[PDB]
């Protein structure tokens, strides 16, 4: 709400997501607003997959997806946030989940840090964040 939306840039490395002995393959990707990420973090992988409503709650505002290619770059996905929107929730479906980083959370600014909104009336009001889809698993870019 304050800022009102929200917006992810994926890159995939060329290798991502290639078994043993297997070529790079598409990945899917979910991007949960969350109005907390403590149950989202300990959740595990097949309940997220399967049924994320049950598993999260309240706790699940609203949930996208879409896949992305080995080497792909610039794909955007973005919303609408909520007033009570607290973290933005980021897995990816790697067909070979042991040591990957599958999931990550993103912590939403709190009313600190948006603070300059009342003053600075008509700046952005979109937030943007990078993450990259690597062999090891996501990563925000610096």
């Amino acid at each position: 709400s304050v800022p009102s939306r929200y917006s992810l840039v994926f890159d995939a490395d060329r290798q991502v997501n290639a078994a043993a002995g297997a070529q790079p393959a598409p990945i899917k990707i979910r991007v949960l607003l969350l109005r907390s990420d403590a149950e989202f973090m300990d959740a595990d992988f097949f309940s997220l997959q399967n049924d994320a409503k049950s598993v999260l709650g309240n706790s699940l505002l609203d949930s996208d997806q879409f896949f992305l290619t080995p080497g792909q770059t610039g794909k955007k996905l973005g919303g609408q946030s909520a007033l009570d929107a607290r973290y933005i929730g980021v897995i990816a479906e790697y067909q070979n989940l042991d040591g990957k980083t599958w999931r990550i959370s993103l912590p939403l600014p709190e009313p600190t840090e948006t603070n300059f909104y009342k003053v600075w009336q008509f700046s952005p009001d979109e937030l943007e964040a990078h993450i990259v889809a690597g062999v090891s698993g996501l990563r925000p870019v610096k």
